[PDB]
């Protein structure tokens, strides 16, 4: 069984710095991960990275791909200080949807992939910002994190997020949301920023048009992901099946 | 007035490390050249970086794309270090030949690299190794970093390598060799590893054929390339022009 983990961005930053706090839980999560699935992380957060070296404005795009660029190698930098905890390293792949309609360059990437999976390297896969910009203008690697999980052969998508499930109206505005906790079809009807549910939710129909598998869950309390995955009991979260 | 300064793995490598000296001499001279030009960055040495870390087979091609994805970010916080030193940033691109062929992914590259250079970071190239493995089998960057000279709009390519010049036969083989110090016209009878001095030349074919030029010369000793490029005379290398 392999999973692909995405984390975005607000999970793994404060609007003018990292959260080291939360890097730490989630680095020591993946390790744990690491010893019962194949994992591969698609992360968000280069451009956070990049303004604490560089104080530009995030509004417009191309400042975003500059802040990008600075900020992608010093992300690593950071995983890989805490994963040194765990004697684990993490590679950087850069990847772009247009990659993955690409049969030539979705091989290589998955022979890279997949290599250093059988070395125990973990894969930190993130959006290739000076070729391509779709998820720096909407949905922070939903989409991405999708196609890889089906181009690389994963089975499952955990999805971490400031959003903690699927409710059957905006839980942040209406106090008697309901949490929906299996989703076996989305409603067309359900379908510029990091891109909301709505992007979550177009990730899950690329996922069930392909029979894989999503879970949506908090990445600020990593209890529900950590029950999921490692106690196999879903007490939170929303699954697409 | 804009250039394109390559690096080959040779000049920034040694046997089991990085050569730390010359890449802090290469940075030196790269601030003062940003004093006069525009400056562009390709680099190679991912791969070299990543051995470091990482003690597998570098002789396999898949090893080689798995030591460039540890590699590579390690190398640009090495490059950003050393670029402390003159208050500057560096930012990762990654590319390959094929995003060079699309008009969509070269333009928002351009944008990214035409930003960070007015804002005085320093764009720092290198092939994406996930989707891309032809300048590691073959080429040692030679043809990309001519590809981004041309396509992002750069007057002139230095290439900084073991050889200190073109010549009129080999001069690892000659002790009579000549070195030729200006070349107008590539002959077509001129034309794995790092590529020899054929990749240089169909390089140099290539920028010729879209007017623009390319300066072969030492990446060990840097007083050729400073002189030509500080000074505006040719005391050594060869100019295609
Ligand atoms: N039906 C719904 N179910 C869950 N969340 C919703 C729904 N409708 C709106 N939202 C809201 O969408 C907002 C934006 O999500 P977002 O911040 O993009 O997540 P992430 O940062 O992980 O991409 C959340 O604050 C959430 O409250
Ligand atoms: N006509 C020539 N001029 C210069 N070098 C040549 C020539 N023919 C063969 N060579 C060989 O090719 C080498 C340059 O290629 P390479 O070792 O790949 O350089 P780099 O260190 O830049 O990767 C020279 O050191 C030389 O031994």
């Amino acid at each position: 069984k392999r999973i692909v983990v995405k984390v975005g961005s607000h999970v793994i930053s404060e609007e003018n710095t990292l959260s080291f706090e939360r890097l730490k839980n989630l680095v020591a999560f993946l390790a744990k991960l690491m010893e019962k699935y194949e994992v591969i992380l698609v992360t968000s957060a280069a451009i956070s990275a990049g303004h604490t070296k560089l104080d530009i404005d995030r509004k417009n795009l191309i400042n975003k791909q500059v802040l990008a660029a600075i900020g992608q190698p010093f992300l690593i930098s950071v995983y890989n200080e805490l994963l040194a905890k765990f004697n684990k390293l993490g590679g950087q792949i850069l990847l772009t949807g247009k990659d993955f309609d690409s049969r030539k360059a979705t091989k290589h990437a998955k022979n890279a992939i997949d290599m250093m999976i059988n070395l125990g390297i973990l894969p930190i896969i993130n959006e290739n910002d000076a070729t391509a910009i779709e998820e720096i203008v909407f949905g922070d690697n939903d989409s991405l994190s999708a196609y890889a999980t089906h181009f690389f052969d994963a089975d499952l998508l955990v999805i971490l997020s400031d959003i903690d499930g699927f409710y059957d109206k905006n839980p942040s505005e209406f106090s008697d949301a309901k949490r929906l906790e299996k989703i076996t079809h989305i409603k067309e009807e359900w379908l510029h920023g990091t891109g909301g549910i709505v992007t979550k939710l177009k990730a899950a129909k690329f996922l069930l048009e392909h029979n894989k598998k999503m879970f949506l869950a908090s990445g600020f309390d990593l209890s529900v992901a950590k029950t999921f995955l490692l106690e196999d009991k879903q007490i939170g979260g929303t699954l697409f099946e």
